[PDB]
């Protein structure tokens, strides 16, 4: 297995959803982004693994259901079986994580992305050993009722630029929203 990175879009007052809803109108180039970054392997014959929540899986439109070239996998506790679509159902990331490990998967993938929600986010964010924190900045503020926990500057760093990833101000829908990259080690 690769790298573990984080991916999430979020709001000036930090809101990731509203009533399992994107706080804002849908943003194309947004979502283009979103699967570009999780799609792509840096190595042939291997595919990403995106690592969601049960409330993040239940929100993407079922015709986008599952991410296409990409192995899914559902966190939950109280499933029994992973959702149709799903690939993978684990009690929780360290379990995930094991699997990836597993002669099953092992061979199989390259880059692992966490794709949300905000109780997967904040283990991430936790896990120690390396990690990387794709963050698409919504310039304004929005209705949520679900938050990204808080970036711990003296632990992430903000890096000045990144590979593949615009630095300037986007705009879409008169939104306003800019792409940045933070990486811990620790
Ligand atoms: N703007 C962005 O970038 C994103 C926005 N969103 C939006 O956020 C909301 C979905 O969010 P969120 O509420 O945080 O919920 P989750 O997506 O993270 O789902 C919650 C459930 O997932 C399972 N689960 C979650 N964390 C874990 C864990 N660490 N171990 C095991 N099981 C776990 C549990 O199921 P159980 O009860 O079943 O055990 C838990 O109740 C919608 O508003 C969605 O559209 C979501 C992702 C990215
Ligand atoms: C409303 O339509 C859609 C909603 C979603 N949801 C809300 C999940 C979603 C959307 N944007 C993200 N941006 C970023 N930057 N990171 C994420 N983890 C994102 C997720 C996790 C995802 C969609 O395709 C993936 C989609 O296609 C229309």
């Amino acid at each position: 297995v690769g790298s573990l990175n984080c991916i999430v879009a979020v709001s000036q007052n930090m809101g990731i959803g509203k009533n399992g809803d994107l706080p804002w109108p849908p943003l194309r180039n947004e979502f283009r982004y979103f699967q570009r970054m999780t799609t792509t392997s840096s190595v042939e014959g291997k595919q990403n693994l995106v690592i969601m929540g049960k409330k993040t899986w239940f929100s993407i439109p079922e015709k986008n259901r599952p991410l296409k070239g990409r192995i899914n996998l559902v966190l939950s506790r109280e499933l029994k079986e992973p959702p149709q679509g799903a690939h993978f159902l684990s009690r929780s990331l360290d379990d995930a994580l094991k699997l990836t490990e597993q002669p099953e998967l092992a061979n199989k993938v390259d880059m692992v992305w966490i794709v949300g929600g905000s109780s997967v986010y904040k283990e991430a964010m936790n896990h120690p050993g390396h990690l990387k924190l794709f963050v698409t900045r919504i310039m304004q503020d929005f209705e949520s009722d679900t938050f990204f926990p808080e970036i711990d500057l003296e632990k992430y760093k903000l890096l000045p630029e990144y590979p593949g990833v615009l630095s300037d101000v986007q705009e879409e829908k008169g939104i306003k929203y800019k792409f940045e990259v933070y990486e811990k080690n620790d």
